[PDB]
C-alpha cells in the first residue's frame, strides 16, 4: 500500500494501517455490532483475530505491539532479564530513555554534568546493551521519555508499550499506549504474543470549550474527584465530544497522562485537526496525510457501547488543585486556602514547582511565562522558591528561544536539566529539616507520601502550570488569582490577567544537540561487562521452580492497613542509584508500609526472636532460617508505578504469596510473572479474621486452576482453624509461569532444553 516509515529514526519500519484494517474487519463479522475508538486499534492487533474470544473484563487478548519504550530506571532489570533469556536481537523497534538519574541541586548544565559523571556506570551498560541487542539509545539530557515519545515516535493507531506507568501519555496523539513490566517488555522483544486481559470502555463526553485560566489539567484533576484512585481499573477511558477539538494535542496527552491516576489500562482521544497539525509541526506530515486516508478506524464508529459514560461541560469548568496525599482529593482553587486552614494544612508555600511529563510542554512554559510577565510589569519576583523543568531539548531549545525561559529566570525561577528529577524525588532539598511541615505546590501528577524528597510531612499539591506560577509569586495558598489582587511595587494593586500563549512555536522547533545514538546495526560486537564487585549491577540467578507442594504453615510478615502504593513497597529516591543490583534494593522493601499492630512505619515483630524491627532484616532473617512468608493487605494493593522491583524484592527475600482485599493491575502481573501468588479474599470481610500471629496454609495448588479458587486453613495460636476461599485471575499460560518459578524460567524451558 504505501510505504511511511515509523519514525525519522527506523525508515525502514513502516506503519501498517493496512493490517490495522484486515484485523478490525474480521472481528466486527464476528461481533456485529459498533466497536469504540480502543476495541479498534486493541482488536486491530490481535495476533489470531478470527479465533480470539473477546469478552470486555473477562478474556485475556494475545497482542502484538508495534514497538516497545524504556527509561534508565527500569530498563536495566529488563535488559538484565534479556540478557538472561539469551536472545541476541530485539524483535520490535526498542528505545531507552535516560531521564531519571539527574539529581536537581545546582540547576541545568551543571547537574548534568554532575549526573554523567556520577551515572557512568550505568549509562555504560544501557548504551553497550543498546549498540548489542539493537535497541536505540536516547542520551542524559534529551528529555523525559513521555515528551521524546510524541515529538517522534506516537501516531495514529499505534500500540505502544512501556516500562514507565505514565506511557498512555501518548493517548494525546491517538495510539493505544500502555504501561508495562520489565518482564512484559522482554517477551515483546523476544517476539513472543503479550497478553492484556480485555478491557472495560468508559465514555468521557467532553462538551463546550475551555476558557481563562481554566487548562487541559482540571479535566483530568476533576475526572479523578470523580472516578477516584481506582475508579478506572480495568477499563480504557476514551474521550470524545464536541468540546475535544478546542484542546491541544500536548493538552490532550496532559489528560491522558494523569489518567494513570485512576488505575485505568490508558486513555485515548480520536483522531482530529489538532492532532494533524502537531504530526505536521513535529516533520511527521506524511504520517498525518496517510491517518487522513485510514481516519475510519482512527475515530470510534456510530452509536458504540461505553459501560459508563461521564460528561463534562469545559465552560462550566473552574480551577482545581488535587491532594495533599493522594491525587483525587480534588479542591477548587477558590476554596483551597479555607479547606487547608481548616484541615491543618500549611498554607505558606516553600518551593513552586512545573515540570514532569505530565505539564512541561511549549504551551506550558508559555501560558505560565504569560503570569510571569505580568509579575514582572509591576516590579515582583517569586515569594516561593521556584523551579522549572523543559520535557525535551528542542523545547529547552525553543522556549528559550522564544523568550520563555529568560522570564521565567527574572521572576526568580532555577530552569533544571530535562529529567524527571524532583518527580521521583531526585532533588537536594536543604530549606526544610526532615519531618519539618511545609507545603509544596507542583504541576506533576502523583504526590504520594515522601516521594519528592524523602520527607513525609511534606504536603503536595498538584496543579497546572499557570496556577503553580500564579501562587509563587504569592507565596501563600490563600490567593485566589481569578479574585484577588496582587500589589506592585509602585504601591498600586493589580489583578491577574488569565494567560493566553500559542499551543506550538509559529516558527518550527529548534532541535537544540544530537541526543539521539542509533544501534550499529552491523558491529554489535560488543561485550557487555558487568563488574563483578559492583555495587550499582549484578546478574541474576534463576528462582526455584515449584516443588509440587502445597504451602504449609506460612508466616505472615506484614498485614499492611491502607493505601499501599509501589512507593511505599520501593521506595524510589536514593533508591535508584540500585535498579540494576537486586540485593542491594531489596532492603527498602515495604519500609514506607503502614503495620497494622503498631501504625507504625518499618516496624515489625520478629515471630522467633520477638524484637521489633525493620521489615528487610525480617525477612532476610526467615529467608536465612527457612521460614517461608506472605504479605496481607487491604485495597487496591500495589496502587502507582509500574516498577517490577516491588514484585522482584519479595521473591528474592523469600516471599511466597501476597493476599489482598483488590490489587491494581500492572503490580498484580507483575508478581505472577516473578512467581508470586497474587491472591484475592472471596469474601473482603475475611481481612478481619486474619492476626499477625497467625499461620496460613494455601491448599489445592496441585490441581490449580483457572475460576477455581484455593483454600486457606488460617491456623490460630490456640489451635483454632478456619478454611476462608481465595480467588486468583490466572490463565493456564500464568499457572505455567508460577509452577516453572517465573515466566522467565519458563520462556527459558521452550527453549528446547
Ligand atoms: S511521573 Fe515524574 S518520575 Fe514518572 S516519568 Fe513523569 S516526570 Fe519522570
Amino acid at each position: 500500500r504505501a510505504k511511511v516509515a515509523m519514525s525519522h529514526f527506523e525508515p525502514h519500519e513502516y506503519i501498517r494501517y493496512d493490517l490495522l484494517e484486515k484485523n478490525i474487519d474480521i472481528v466486527r463479522k464476528r461481533l456485529n455490532r459498533p466497536l469504540t475508538l480502543s476495541e479498534k486499534i486493541v482488536y486491530g492487533h490481535l495476533d489470531d483475530p478470527a479465533n480470539q474470544e473477546i469478552e470486555r473484563g473477562k478474556t485475556y487478548l494475545r497482542l502484538r505491539p508495534d514497538r516497545v519504550a524504556m527509561q534508565d530506571a527500569t530498563a536495566q532489570m529488563a535488559m538484565l532479564q534479556f540478557i538472561s533469556s539469551g536472545l541476541p536481537k530485539v524483535a520490535v523497534p526498542s528505545t531507552i530513555h535516560c531521564d531519571h538519574l539527574i539529581e536537581a541541586q545546582l540547576g541545568g548544565e551543571k547537574d548534568l554534568r554532575r549526573a554523567k559523571d556520577i551515572n557512568q556506570e550505568v549509562y555504560n551498560f544501557l548504551a553497550t546493551a543498546g549498540a548489542k541487542y539493537g535497541v536505540g539509545f536516547w542520551r542524559p539530557g534529551s528529555g523525559i521519555i513521555h515528551q521524546i515519545i510524541l515529538e517522534n515516535y506516537a501516531y495514529p493507531g499505534v500500540l505502544l508499550i512501556g516500562t514507565d506507568s505514565h506511557t498512555p501519555n501518548g493517548g494525546g496523539l491517538g495510539g493505544i499506549c500502555i504501561g508495562v513490566g520489565g518482564a512484559d517488555a522482554v517477551d515483546v522483544m523476544a517476539g513472543i504474543p503479550w497478553e492484556l486481559k480485555c478491557p472495560k470502555v468508559i465514555g468521557v463526553k467532553l462538551t463546550g470549550s475551555l476558557s481563562g485560566w481554566t487548562s487541559p489539567k482540571d479535566v483530568i484533576l476533576k475526572v479523578a474527584g470523580i472516578l477516584t484512585v481506582k475508579g478506572g481499573t480495568g477499563a480504557i477511558v476514551e474521550y470524545h465530544g464536541p468540546g475535544v477539538d478546542s484542546i491541544s494535542c500536548t493538552g490532550m496527552a496532559t489528560i491522558c497522562n494523569m489518567g494513570a491516576e485512576i488505575g485505568a489500562t490508558t486513555s485515548v482521544f480520536p483522531y482530529n485537526h489538532r492532532m494533524k497539525k502537531y504530526l505536521s509541526k513535529t516533520g511527521r506530515a506524511d504520517i498525518a496525510n496517510l491517518a487522513d486516508e485510514f481516519k475510519d478506524h482512527l475515530v470510534p464508529d456510530p452509536g458504540c457501547h461505553y459501560d459508563q459514560v461521564i460528561e463534562i461541560n469545559l465552560s462550566e469548568l473552574k480551577p482545581h488543585i488535587n491532594g495533599p496525599f493522594t491525587p483525587d482529593l480534588a479542591h477548587p482553587v477558590a476554596e483551597v486556602g479555607s479547606v487547608a486552614e481548616k484541615e491543618g494544612w500549611p498554607l505558606d508555600i516553600r518551593v513552586g514547582l512545573i515540570g514532569s511529563c505530565t505539564n512541561s510542554s511549549y504551551e506550558d512554559m508559555g501560558r505560565s511565562a504569560a503570569v510571569a510577565k505580568q509579575a514582572l510589569a509591576h516590579g515582583l519576583k517569586c515569594k516561593s522558591q521556584f523551579t522549572i523543568t523543559p520535557g525535551s531539548e528542542q523545547i529547552r531549545a525553543t522556549i528559550e528561544r522564544d523568550g520563555y525561559a529568560q522570564v521565567l529566570r527574572d521572576v526568580g525561577g532555577i530552569v533544571l536539566a530535562n529529567a524527571c528529577g524532583p518527580c521521583i524525588g531526585q532533588w537536594d532539598r536543604k530549606d526544610i529539616k526532615k519531618g519539618e511541615k511545609n507545603t509544596i505546590v507542583t504541576s506533576y501528577n502523583r504526590n504520594f507520601t515522601g516521594r519528592n524528597d524523602a520527607n513525609p510531612e511534606t504536603h503536595a499539591f498538584v496543579t497546572s502550570p499557570e496556577i503553580v506560577t500564579a501562587l509563587a509569586i504569592a507565596g501563600t495558598l490563600k490567593f485566589n488569582p481569578e479574585t484577588d489582587f496582587l500589589t506592585g511595587k509602585d504601591g498600586k494593586k493589580f489583578k491577574l490577567e488569565a494567560p493566553d500563549a500559542d499551543e506550538l512555536p509559529r516558527a518550527e522547533f529548534d532541535p537544540g544537540q544530537d541526543t539521539y545514538q542509533h544501534p550499529p546495526k552491523d558491529s554489535s560486537g560488543q561485550r557487555v561487562d558487568v563488574s563483578p564487585t559492583s555495587q550499582r549491577l549484578q546478574l541474576l540467578e534463576p528462582f526455584d521452580k515449584w516443588d509440587g507442594k502445597d504451602l504449609e504453615d506460612l508466616q505472615i510478615l506484614i498485614k499492611v492497613k491502607g493505601k499501599c502504593t509501589t512507593d511505599h513497597i520501593s521506595a524510589a529516591g536514593p533508591w535508584l542509584k540500585f535498579r540494576g543490583h537486586l540485593d542491594n534494593i531489596s532492603n527498602n522493601l515495604l519500609i514506607g508500609a503502614i503495620n497494622i499492630e503498631n501504625r507504625k512505619a518499618n516496624s515489625v515483630r520478629n515471630a522467633v526472636t520477638q524484637e521489633f524491627g525493620p521489615v528487610p532484616d525480617t525477612a532476610r532473617y526467615y529467608k536465612q532460617h527457612g521460614i517461608r512468608w506472605v504479605v496481607i493487605g487491604d485495597e487496591n494493593y500495589g496502587e502507582g508505578a509500574s516498577r517490577e522491583h516491588s514484585a522482584l524484592e519479595p521473591r528474592h527475600l523469600g516471599g511466597r504469596a501476597i493476599i489482598t482485599k483488590s490489587f491494581a493491575r500492572i503490580h498484580e502481573t507483575n508478581l505472577k510473572k516473578q512467581g508470586l501468588l497474587p491472591l484475592t479474599f472471596a469474601d473482603p470481610a475475611d481481612y478481619n479474621k486474619i492476626h499477625p500471629v497467625d499461620k496460613l496454609t494455601i491448599q489445592g495448588l496441585k490441581d490449580f486452576a483457572p475460576g477455581k479458587p484455593l483454600k486457606c486453613i488460617i491456623k490460630h495460636p490456640n489451635g483454632t482453624q478456619e478454611t476462608i476461599l481465595l480467588n486468583h485471575t490466572f490463565n493456564e499460560t500464568q499457572i505455567e509461569w508460577f509452577r516453572a518459578g517465573s515466566a522467565l524460567n519458563r520462556m527459558k524451558e521452550l527453549q528446547q532444553k
